[PDB]
């Protein structure tokens, strides 16, 4: 097993589930083992936004201070004198992680309680939203605040992007802003061929946890869902990029 | 002077023009030295065709055959059947150096003659465009065609990304694209410090030309727009990324 071997080369721990949605074959390793989503839980806030605005909404501007600033601000910190629409902030949050936009867009939807409301409500009973940005990002071992599983995220994430949590063209902004990431270079696409289009959100979290999930085109056929977690044993643990891209190197084989 | 010691360690030519666009701070070298563009060319390609579609006409597909494939086709070898539309064209052509897409988009705007009429039309009586790709990047020493030199190539990018040759929509799509583009990690970015946003495209060609042209953004402050032009005395010579990193780096500190 070529998981196993990773794990070993990695020192780390994976969760991994991929859906091939055109034929509903699976590839699972520790696929219900919880991880801290850490800014993966982004994709998953916007599409509750979408779900609860029309397009044209979406074009309110939000004002804000310095005080909603936080940690990890790139493009937040730039527009602290004109504001920012909800469209805007949705943007930076999915293309470029931007902590302060995630903060934002869930206090317009009614905080992490109200998240997590509305996706239990899609169906998703694992992913317990608790906290705002970048505090989620501290789980210790055993907690369950905050921390979601590969098939989890993988589930949700083809119900807003694929299926029907959303109308057409509210999945068409997802998909675009997730095709178009700006952090994700080193991860799941690092491990699909050049011409496979990848829409995709990363994470990274305490015990040097590192997450990307995604959406998988090939050329032709029916795209795949797939998340990629880990985790290491060490609070303060660095992570290395190359175990996801390797992982989903793995998972293609398999699938094709 | 630190540009003549470079081109002492790699046996080559360098032209750089850089312009400040905050305090109109220059710095050259060779800068109205004629080179072979190479793929840079591909960036004021995409500006042409962003000037005469409107957005959503970038959404007209182009069905393309083999004969249309040339040598380097990352992205346009993988949808022979079925097609792509212009935006996806113009992504493929600046992220990947997608020959095959350029071309096709060229054709789009009416060939090679057609793009030099419109770069005349902008206000560059420099750039030579007169072939298609491949063939462009064959220039030897003295010819004219296919050249251009740093200072029009930066101030020809500059026209179209941050100038009014464009409206700020279609800015906004050539910038993104040359932000995400993939072939440059080794050239200008790396001659940038981490975290300040880039946006390049890349080009080699006969003679060990090896081009890489930029807008930089400082964390704040305006925009500097950068050309690194370089090329050998052999045909068959090779190049070193390594000329572009340490020329880079140069003019950031004559700016600083």
């Amino acid at each position: 097993d070529d998981f196993a071997k990773l794990e070993e080369q990695f020192d780390a721990k994976l969760g991994i589930f991929a859906l091939d949605t055109g034929t509903n074959r699976t590839v699972a390793y520790r696929p219900d083992e919880r991880f801290a989503f850490a800014s993966t839980i982004k994709a998953l806030t916007v599409g509750v936004l979408l779900q609860q605005k029309s397009i044209e909404d979406l074009n309110q501007r939000i004002t804000y201070t310095r005080d909603d600033l936080v940690n990890y601000n790139p493009i937040t910190e730039k527009h602290v004198d004109t504001g920012m629409t909800l469209k805007e902030l949705a943007d930076a949050s999915l293309r470029y992680s931007d902590n302060a936009a995630q903060n934002l867009i869930l206090k317009q939807i009614g905080g992490p309680e109200s998240l997590k409301k509305e996706l239990r409500k899609i169906g998703d009973e694992v992913t317990n939203p608790e906290r705002f940005s970048p505090e989620l990002n501290e789980v210790n071992p055993g907690e369950t605040q905050d921390t979601s599983t590969a098939r989890a995220l993988v589930t949700s994430l083809r119900a807003f992007a694929l299926e029907d949590k959303l109308p057409s063209e509210k999945r068409e902004l997802l998909i675009d802003w997730m095709k178009r990431n700006t952090t994700g270079d080193a991860l799941i696409r690092a491990g699909v061929p050049d011409g496979w289009e990848v829409a995709d959100k990363t994470g990274a979290a305490s015990y040097g946890t590192r997450n990307d999930i995604a959406i998988i085109w090939p050329p032709k056929g029916d795209p795949v869902v797939l998340a990629v977690l880990s985790s290491r044993d060490k609070k303060d643990a660095k992570y290395d990029d190359k175990l996801i891209a390797e992982a989903t190197k793995v998972v293609m084989k398999a699938l094709n």
